[PDB]
């Protein structure tokens, strides 16, 4: 299936600058060349128009930072990848930090009858304006496309929930607040933190990942967060967690997706250039780009 | 169960000098703050008196160097390890070399019917003055504990020996003198070299590990050893051997531990600021800590 | 006098991609902010759109590459430094490649009788398509404002020269084509290599400077390439050179020329965060930038 | 069995100079001494004497660089190592690029009814002059052992082929040009890639591995090629690769081999002190070998 | 004249804990191996006791942090000082963060008509409850004992001012609050930026500074402060500064003072193990303190 | 003048091994085509044989360890060194530890009425078997080249001494023995350790060093030792000393000595691949050659 890129210049989920520029980073890092190699049709479609936010002074909501922009930007993005979509070709989104899941998978989701969600993070995203210790958008995007959290950010699309919690599979979590503990406990998610990983094996984290949303869903989008990686692996990230995924495990996964042929969206976000080593981060995007698209090693 | 935190300001087990540091740096890196957030009643009894070492030309044995000192020492730690366990409370012992597991052992094992011994670390600490290529007593506590080596030392408590070779379960041995080999050999220590943790996987050695101990032990001591991770996730050691278990590999360890209920004391040791780049082993030792105490990411 | 930022996304003078990014770069690195701590009125007009290059085979000249789109780029950097200047504010531009530096002199040479050049770089960037070795116009702007070269590049703003060659001075300077030795020293242009540099001292090498375009000139424009400093203390540009000027020496220099009082307009080049160390690069241009603009350590 | 090193000088095989340094590198990284310590009878019978390979304009060698001076030293190996074996020594070849594999196969071959062959590589070697990319010929050595390429190579010895394509396992493979996963494809050739080793583990991969070939052939020469580690671990190789084997993997893979007494010669390739930090990459290589040999940790 | 060391463990006077290690890991350093070399009759007194600071809340200054424990800690050195002046011995204190100063200038001035004062720091330390930013008193030594603070801070020793503005000579400052600058400019306090350093060089500006306080003093103290230093050389420091004086600039200065003889007492501030690279800034204070008491390359 | 490379791979004046390997990384780093480029006749004539010296305790030499085999190969090296000069080339000699000096001055000096030495350096290089703290040669071979040690040494060439301590210049000298602090000053040998360096400025010790040689010699050899530069610009060197001079500072000292016109010979030493950083050393030494032979910036 053909694919189209769609860039979302987004820093406003969060508060480290640079994020914005991830999408350049990797289409730098060379991602349509990859992908060519691969002999796909690629296109690439540029970048959501990202409005400034307001200060938070007039702003509303510091439980819910720069919420109109944020908002505004994922209604964009939401219609571009509906789109895509609709013209039978696959939305690959390059981010830009998480909050930009919203609209991403506000344009996907009505298209299936059961879309599952695959979100590699060190985070779980399921804050609300409530549970967030941040105020942070960026914290928030999983739990809004499952319907809960504030309408700006649960409507986007006209329609919700996006998706039901026994249709997403967290993987390489190792940093969640309170509220979120008891969120993913009581939604149900199914949940691999990295106890897990360390203690099952990534080969038998996403064997069980795959069969399990293959099982229930018809249609899967790949939600990954470059700091599901560790930090030495993948530097240029906002809010990094040491202890992570390695760059091995990160291709086995992507490899092991590939094979299985369930992903039909997906997203790279948080590759932020300004806080990284010469775009390893980007460059490390690029490379899972290529293994979740089939490249193989033999 | 509350904790109880003793800092063993030691350093003349071996010959790199700040690892008398190691209790003051593991403060610095946040061990009250972490244990405190897990709900525990946490207190700080402070540190043991080290004296100094007496002249090296009129001290007794080469083979055993500054013993005076360290033997002394240890009968402090001892006294005040006895009394927390009389207490009802769990002595939490910070280093300082590893010869002042001497001192901890003495004051558990005699509350406990079979004593079993965790010993995480990249050397077996089973040399005698007859084995041992140093003289350094921080190579020489386990032995001792098992009721091998100078009187001075095997005797710490008013007797001996302390535990039994076969409740002892060695993990990340990659550094044995010919002496201790054959020690091993023939004593029938447990014992997962790298080779084993390798082969068999972190969490294969964890679980034959727990279910061994808990099949013949009334407690378990935890002897864990900086040293045993790899130089680059534990760079503050004094004695470094590469190709070590890594910081993943440590925090499953510690929490398929916590998992067990099965450890009723430890110590960290061997933490050496003056070795180490901004505090980073003592924040590993504090981070492993937590997850010993059952801190969790979901 | 009142500053204007105008932001140069281009990358088309050279190679590596990622220096149109430098002016983001700079502005995340804070150079707002650090310019109004100073008192300033300080306005930021945005960026020059730039137009992507036609392909490069059905391109006119391969020792011009990208001429089309660095011309017409130029060409609308020329007119909005111009109208700056007219307003009676001081234009500060942010690159972007050095091929930039053709429109900042463009619009602001007309300004004056006499202007003056500070260029500080590793290399001259006086090559022309027949000296040049690479086709890369960034390696060409000096030779080009002098009126020499291609006329796509000597004619921008409808007028040349812009500058005249005994009113240049080159410091930094480590790296030079043969053609560009043959045109320095025939076209008389003063210059301070690294040895100069390394024999005399940065505070004679701009003390000798400052009076020399101060006795002949009216205007003096700063043109600055990060790629004068050296590759440890600015590490990302794209075309780095080793044995270059330190951090305190561009400090220095910046203040010594601040203290003169004779710089009238500035641009900071060749910023890549792409390849930099965590945006390293900006934040040391963002710095100088404080030091040129008179912030002082006392 | 006593060991005879051989060090082959060469660099004719690539174009990266410096690995002609390798076999000093390593012998200086203490091969020797680390070997006699296992007990062993060693002896070093120098390096192989290898000619300056003429311009290549001048002889006629592009898909085939050098290959006059490569196929000559690859003699005086085939016959340097054929002596060592009638001798009933093991032979221990220290490298030098990987294109001297053909020496030391050719001479080890012919005594063995069916010679097995563990190529542990980044790369599988298999390349000819028609799908050479580089026209180097440490690319081909794999391929003409196995009866395939240019007869200057594949007649080393007066005899072809060397090996049979079931009798050869590759392991830690992660850069193949098209021709050659082509050629592994249709030759059959039994392969690991980090994609197998990620999946399976080291472990896995090694059991198989051994009982593969124990299964089928009546000796096993180990073709080491330091660039399978990963360039962290192994940074001074000519064509490294990211995401390659540990440090780990490799000891416990010559530890179990050693457990397994399948091999009776070796080749350590690839090493160059030129590109390397501190010796590090011969230093990996002389730790490895004491495993191969039968170093252990208990 | 015979060298009395007293170690001040101090980190009250500051926010980041491990700077009261900065006395031992100096001794580990080789601090009395390195003076006992020069020939000097050197002799250790130990620690000044430290009280743990009352907690903020109940505590009455917020800008005067932790007041009490440092004002009575400063009493305790002032007398050490004192009794070690008192007996023809020349007081070498190591830090502990710079508000020990207050102490040592306390102990000493008193037996100075004229006492003379080199602060060697990033900062100027002449800060006040009203002029602080922190409330951080190792901020605020230099002016406390110019007679400028709370009479807490000025009255140690029971009297006041230990000396005067004019006496005083400031070298490597970079980090001044506005106050501060102020301060310096209405007392008339001497100062040698890194301005000055980089525009006269070191040897320049030590030569004018030791004729300066040589033509007006009786006895100088030397106030060294290892943030001078730049962070790359001097890492291990609570507050660091970029551009600042190197290594050899440092050991200039240094062998020019000792040249001078002119100092009359020293300490040694800011060195904190816990954010160094193993013991490197502990290094250089040792290598320092090694030139300043004589020791030279011929 | 044409030149004529001399390789000499000596490691036996000292004890790191690899200190051999320095001709050709040098050779690898580019010297000859370097050269050429400056339109010079360059020629190789290879390495000089150098025999492998025996057991310590079979030959008599221990404070003059390897002296049959330091002063053989220094035989060899005197013989290829006069013949150069003899057929009117320069004399470029490549090391190697620099106990080959030895030889080097013992096949020039014969040449010149007064041959001036410029030791480029750390160390003074001036200890004989009796002042010696190591027993390694490459230590004395000034010493030896003045006409004091061991006949063995000091006779090379069938005369002696090669040159006259008031011809000799030492320049960056930071670690002498007290033996050779009494040399130094006795014999009245003019020297410019890192105090005269920081306080007078490279340019300043440059110049007084060629007009003071300049008005007494009728020939110049440099001796430069890469460890005579900070361990940070040369890291690959066997006996390094930290604060050392610059890599700016070299270029210029090389540069100035182009322009005098007064060095008639030369040899780099101390180059050891073995303890580099990716051929860092070599490449410096290249480089500065390149400088020494008028290579220029403009
Ligand atoms: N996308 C990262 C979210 C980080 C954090 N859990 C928060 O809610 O602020
Ligand atoms: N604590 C490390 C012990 C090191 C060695 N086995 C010895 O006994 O010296
Ligand atoms: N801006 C760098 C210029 C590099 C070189 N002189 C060239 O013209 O290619
Ligand atoms: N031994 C490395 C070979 C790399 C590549 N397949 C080539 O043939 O050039
Ligand atoms: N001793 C450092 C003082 C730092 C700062 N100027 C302050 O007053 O907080
Ligand atoms: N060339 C280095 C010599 C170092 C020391 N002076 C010695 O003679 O051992
Ligand atoms: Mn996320
Ligand atoms: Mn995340
Ligand atoms: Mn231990
Ligand atoms: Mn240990
Ligand atoms: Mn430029
Ligand atoms: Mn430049
Ligand atoms: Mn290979
Ligand atoms: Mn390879
Ligand atoms: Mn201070
Ligand atoms: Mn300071
Ligand atoms: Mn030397
Ligand atoms: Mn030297």
């Amino acid at each position: 299936k053909p694919i189209s890129i769609i860039g979302v210049p987004m820093d406003l989920g969060q508060t480290r600058r640079g994020v914005d520029m991830g999408p350049s980073a990797m289409r730098y890092a060379g991602v349509i060349e990859r992908l060519e190699r691969l002999h796909y049709d690629i296109e690439d479609l540029g970048d959501i128009p990202i409005g400034k936010a307001e200060r938070l002074h007039e702003q509303g909501d510091s439980r819910l930072r720069n919420l109109k922009a944020v908002a505004e930007a994922n209604e964009k993005l939401a219609a571009a990848v509906d789109q895509v979509v609709q013209r039978g070709r696959f939305p690959l989104v390059l981010g830009g930090d998480h909050s930009i899941a919203i609209g991403t998978l506000a344009g996907v989701a009505k298209h299936y009858e059961r879309l599952g969600v695959i979100w590699y993070d060190a985070h779980g995203d399921v804050n609300t304006a409530e549970t967030s210790p941040s105020g942070n958008i960026h914290g928030m995007p999983l739990a809004a496309s499952l319907g809960f959290g504030h309408p700006a950010l649960t409507q986007i699309g006209g329609y919700s929930p996006k998706i039901k919690p026994e249709h997403v599979v967290l993987i390489g979590v190792r940093s969640l607040d309170e509220g979120e503990k008891k969120f993913i406990r009581e939604k149900g998610i199914k949940i691999y933190t990295m106890h897990e990983v360390d203690r099952l094996g990534m080969t038998r984290v996403m064997e069980e990942t795959i069969a399990y949303l293959k099982e229930r869903t018809d249609g899967v989008h790949l939600s990954l967060d470059l700091d599901g990686l560790d930090p030495s692996d993948a530097p240029g990230v906002g809010t990094p967690v040491i202890g992570g995924l390695t760059y091995r495990e990160s291709h086995l996964a992507m490899e092991m997706l590939a094979e299985a042929q369930i992903i039909t969206s997906a997203e790279f976000v948080e590759v932020n250039p300004i806080l990284d080593e010469r775009n390893k981060t980007a460059s490390v995007a690029v490379a899972l780009m290529g293994s979740l698209f089939g490249e193989k090693l033999m």
